[PDB]
């Protein structure tokens, strides 16, 4: 029918069903329950209207602890007495006592070992907290267990910074600073991380490779696997998380340098102390880590379905999302798994009634996103020789509720527009925005940082199942969900992420009693993804992306002129970039204005303007990618090596800029930075010429 | 109108003309008379009614020899008293000695340097003529002069392998064993090497890459160049090519051991003695190289035009073909250049009519082919965006008569039945085969090896303008031409190759009287132009690419196993190269039929079907390349690294297995056959899934 029937045709108890159905017994990747669970939404998938559902299985590298052989940290005395320890698992939520398989929080991918030595606080394991132990405070942490705390960066670079500086082992801890929201109870009584509360997630570095050990290509069954020895991103250093009553336990004996200033502290009851070791006779005492997980090749279902387009079949609109959790995922994933099962759903329901979409929809539940997106980047590698032709542009549908305050939509410059134009057509449902559009309180509460009026776009990064879409092969994406307040909150993600108490009574009586919040992100997904597979033209634009790319090249080069003098020395100059970047804004222009003067009764022109929108994004793929990251090709929106949290666009020249002066060599860096310039404006200027007139 | 109309509008005589205009001057490559050459045939180009002309220019590193140092090869006494000198030039063609600017027989790119020492005859510079050298002579080559003759392989390789052995300088002669027919006199009265006659040609090792200096990006003026210290294949020793009136001075004093057996001597008039130094009182003499050839960087210009597609206008097909020469280019290249400006004219004599293809075509004279197919590497690297999603295929139209005899046709698969089919409806114009096609000739003259009534097609390999568009975007392309007899002849080239006396008189009194060979050669250029750009169904067939593919699966089982005891101890199984065979025979006869089932009137379904024909192609392109290769990228067809000229397909397979004995970890060699073995067993089950039918 249209948009009318699909986005009235989404319920929020059906969103609540499946949100129970998914949230009560564990479904960790690569078990029996998370197979279950692939089967049962295979059937229901079947059941609901889907041209064909099936189960794609890959024989990946997981990693799991030794259920005889339990982890945890010690704090072990001269005679190794083992004078303290950390819990084996975290206190199970009401309810949920009698329900089995529940793996105890780790680390996944940590090698095994018995360290043993001082601990020295680094507080948030960054290169800035790094930096400061040796040039300022004269502190070697080589040989010594590294004691960091969750938050402004991704667990894997803290671990791989931690073995840039010789650490034995990694202990991780969630902060009350960070993780406890002010003026509220802990789970069973509200929905602040308890002092039991564990985050999992994985520490590898895998650049966009994907499964360890068949970088590249899919891991089927005739696949020759790297020994763990040559392994991509694997850790050497064992890493075990803990919570805030074991840590300060752990930190309450420390001595040494005290903190170097304010912000190398938190809200325990403990000195926060950054000096090796503990004080007074526990400087006697250390910490020995037991850690026995261990790693082996498991098989894991990626349940992919498909809806075939009636005018284009071969056109492939993906609405994508991953299935495993950690204990019982409340919101991680299943608020967005439930999600997409309404979803796909109501695509059912028309689809039973004879609606076809215009272009083939791809319905994937995802597996081993836990584990380094996996599931989903293996089958993109198997599959990547069809997605490069084909794919029109793709949808993740991970978490619907990090927060309750409003919305928050990353996407390429390409769906801007459309994203406003669906937000402009739904409702809001908070508070005081009755009778309102999405648009109205999605700008009120998060406006634009340069325009009036627009609301808060932010960038594509990485870290969920589009990474391998978007920053290998080069489809554009999109996320919508709903999140916190930026301003009164401020805090990493929600006290319960990758938690025990992540369930769904959570949910239901804390973050959304009513499933209106999920109501809207599943509308907003389901209409993105309606009007990205049912529009006669691409609803695509190109003038967002050269108003941004003439925003990130002025960023940039603002960046290299703090160097004024070593831009004159090397002749380093940006006129290649900004002139490539004034020919794209020309070039889109002029396609624009073809645009709206062309007959689109056509099928065959409109194939040719539909494949240039399409192939805009493929054009920003470097094929030969970024300098050590072969798997991250896209030029623009690459995550940057040095900081791949906030780092600025253009990561090549960002990268190359990036302690410039901290170089031995400067002729070197600067030529390769004029390299970087240069590979960028010619991706400029190359993308623009695809929307140049076809011959 | 049709073929009927575009074949029977190309003429002899106009041919003739082209010839003749083309080759009374000398056309270097970076030259002005080149430039002028260029600006020459946009002109006409424009007249003949092309749609859009231009002139591409990219700043590339060439070679040239110092007009004021000439380089030449000396015997040096023990005073240092030179007592024997080289020919600085050759001897000019009658007609030709008021005729400026023709530059001096010199290797291209060759460093400057003044070696010294003894002389090696090394034979044909192949692997196995310096394995015997240490292997079974004793005979250390390394610090001496190395002496080879041109054929067997590529002069790259001959110094590559000169480079691995230690040689100091490289000396290239051409033996009247290999360059002079029998029977047949010198040039001036007939078509055979003089003695003062010398073959040119650059002596790189790209592998794919293009411009040494910009590898992977095009060579614009806002470009950042690689100085020549990171420069990509430059030889390391001085190279200088001779005639056999010199080598005969040279070799006629050796002495030391003696040639292995009758392969490694020739029909000069020496002993062909390989040891180092020279015989008796000789022995105190050495040979002095005097290499004086610069590097530089300089613009070369390619001609771009362009005649838009009537219904299809993103599908581009390429005729190319290159427009530099060494001194005039009677047939390498302007004998195919002469052919591509006569397939232009009767194009745009069509087009003047009201006739538009409908598929665009994209005419291309490259330049700077004979320095290591530089312009049209350069060209593609600038317009890889575009020709990876518009490339239909390419035609590559190179020298038009290597021989006299029967035709010769280098293709990929999916060209072989099209290919067949305008043989068939063309003429035949051997002696003995009037009223005749040229299919009854070259079946007749050239039967298949393994068929029978089949004409024989050889594999498309590499070292023109084809090499970028085939082996790294995935182009299909093809080559016809006429060559000499296969069996009776038996001599690398033609005598006349790359020389001086390759001018217009030669190919008009000894190979082409009457321009009919050089016609037919044309019409099968331009019938393959034409019916690869109007057909409404792309003209590929897939099953002829099955039909081979299980022959080189087979082939390259039965190298494997040679080494039966090894295919055991580390369970090396092609089991999934042949499965993964078969379902692409099994899904290409699939679509086969579908292919037969379908309305053609509907422009959509058409546009799906053409596009996995197109894409057929490019599905066999590895995203990562070939080891060692990025360039090299076609899984199927790339050149191999161990042999290059005469090398089974599946190259990583093949490199893989080649010295295999040889290496001292035999379980890491076949690791990595079997992993070469997973890759081409996924590429060809994923190009096998490019015909499954869409979602
Ligand atoms: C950057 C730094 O401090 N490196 C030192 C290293 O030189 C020393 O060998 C090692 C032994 O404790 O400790 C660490
Ligand atoms: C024989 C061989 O393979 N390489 C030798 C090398 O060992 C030796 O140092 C050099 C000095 O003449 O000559 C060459
Ligand atoms: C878990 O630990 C026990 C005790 O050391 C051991 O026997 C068992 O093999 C371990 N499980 C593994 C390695 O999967
Ligand atoms: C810590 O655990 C170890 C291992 O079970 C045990 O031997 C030791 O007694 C425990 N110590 C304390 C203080 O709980
Ligand atoms: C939901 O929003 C209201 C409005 O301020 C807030 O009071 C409440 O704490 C929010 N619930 C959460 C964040 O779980
Ligand atoms: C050619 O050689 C002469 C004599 O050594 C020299 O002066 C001139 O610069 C050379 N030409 C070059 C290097 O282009
Ligand atoms: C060889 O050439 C050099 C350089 O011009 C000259 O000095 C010498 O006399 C020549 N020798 C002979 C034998 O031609
Ligand atoms: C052309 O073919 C005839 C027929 O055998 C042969 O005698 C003659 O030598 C050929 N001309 C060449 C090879 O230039
Ligand atoms: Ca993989
Ligand atoms: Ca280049
Ligand atoms: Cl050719
Ligand atoms: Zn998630
Ligand atoms: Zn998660
Ligand atoms: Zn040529
Ligand atoms: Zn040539």
């Amino acid at each position: 029918h249209n948009m009318k029937a699909f986005l009235d045709e989404l319920k929020a108890e059906n969103i609540k069903k499946f949100l129970y159905n998914f949230t009560q017994i564990p479904h960790l990747a690569g078990t029996e329950q998370n197979f279950q669970l692939a089967k049962q939404i295979q059937s229901q998938w079947k059941e609901f209207g889907l041209d064909s559902v099936e189960l794609a299985h890959y024989d990946v590298l997981l990693s799991y602890p030794n259920k005889t052989h339990p982890n945890y940290i010690s704090i072990i005395n001269e005679d190794g007495n083992e004078i303290f320890n950390t819990s084996l698992f975290e206190p199970p939520p009401p309810g949920y006592e009698n329900v089995s398989d529940i793996v105890p929080p780790f680390s996944a991918f940590s090698p095994q070992g018995m360290p043993e030595g001082d601990l020295v606080y680094v507080n948030y394991a960054r290169t800035e907290d790094f930096f400061k132990l040796e040039r300022d405070m004269k502190i070697n942490c080589s040989g010594k267990i590294v004691i960091a705390r969750y938050g402004k960066v991704f667990r894997g670079n803290k671990v791989k910074n931690a073995q840039l500086a010789g650490a034995k082992g990694v202990i991780l801890y969630s902060d009350p600073a960070d993780y406890f929201a002010p003026g509220v109870k802990s789970y069973p009584d509200g929905w602040n991380l308890p002092g039991g509360g564990v985050q999992r997630g994985n520490i590898l570095n895998l650049n966009g490779a994907g499964d360890p050990l068949t970088p590249g290509y899919p891991a089927n069954e005739y696949a020759y696997r790297r020994g763990i020895a040559e392994a991509v991103g694997l850790p050497s250093i064992p890493v075990h998380p803990i919570g805030y009553y074991d840590a300060q336990k752990l930190l309450e004996k420390m001595g040494g340098s005290a903190p170097p200033d304010s912000s190398w502290r938190g809200s325990l009851k403990v000195p926060y102390n950054v000096g090796p070791g503990f004080t007074g006779n526990f400087s006697t005492q250390k910490v020995k880590m037991h850690i026995h997980s261990t790693n082996e090749v498991t098989r894991i279902y990626n349940v992919i379905g498909t809806l075939r387009g009636a005018v284009e079949p071969d056109r492939y609109v993906i609405l994508g999302g991953h299935r495993d959790s950690w204990v019982f995922g409340g919101i991680d994933p299943q608020s967005g798994a439930a999600v997409v099962h309404e979803i796909v759903r109501s695509f059912g329901t028309l689809k039973k009634e004879g609606w076809r979409p215009r272009r083939t929809i791809l319905f994937a539940s995802w597996d081993a996103e836990e584990f380094g997106l996996l599931g989903s980047t293996e089958w993109a590698e198997e599959n990547s020789r069809l997605l490069q032709e084909r794919g029109v542009a793709y949808i993740n549908a991970d978490s619907s509720i990090e927060g309750n305050y409003t919305l928050r939509v990353d996407c390429t410059p390409l769906m801007y527009s459309l994203v406003h134009n669906l937000t402009k057509e739904l409702k809001s449902p908070d508070e005081g925005f009755e009778g309102k559009s999405l648009y109205e309180s999605w700008t009120k509460k998060s406006p634009s940082p340069e325009f009036s009026g627009m609301p808060r776009i932010s960038k594509l990064g990485s870290g969920n199942d589009f990474e391998v879409f978007f920053q290998r092969l080069g489809i554009a994406s999109g996320r919508a969900r709903y999140t916190k307040n930026w301003e009164t909150n401020k805090f990493s993600g929600y006290p319960l992420y990758h938690s025990v108490y992540e369930t769904y009574e959570l949910v239901e009586k804390f973050y959304d009693p009513m499933f209106k919040y999920h109501l809207t992100v599943a509308q907003v997904r389901g209409g993105m993804v309606f009007e990205l597979a049912n529009s006669i033209v691409l609803p695509f634009d190109c003038r967002d992306y050269a108003v941004v790319l003439r925003k990130y090249a002025d960023k940039i080069y603002s960046i290299s002129m703090k160097h004024p003098q070593e831009m004159k020395t090397y002749s380093v100059s940006f006129d290649s970039l900004f002139s490539a970047v004034k020919n794209f804004t020309e070039i889109a222009s002029k396609f624009s204005e073809r645009l709206q003067d062309f007959d689109k009764s056509n099928p065959i022109v409109l194939r040719m303007m539909n494949d240039q929108l399409m192939f805009l994004e493929r054009a920003f793929i470097d094929p030969l990618g970024l300098p050590d990251r072969p798997f991250y090709r896209h030029v623009i929106y690459a995550p940057s090596s040095h900081n791949k949290y906030a780092g600025e666009s253009f990561p090549g020249i960002y990268d190359a800029l990036f302690d410039i002066e901290s170089k031995v060599d400067p002729s070197k860096a600067w030529g390769e930075v004029k390299r970087q310039i240069y590979v960028a404006a010619f991706t400029v200027q190359a993308a623009a010429e695809t929307l140049s007139e076809v011959a």
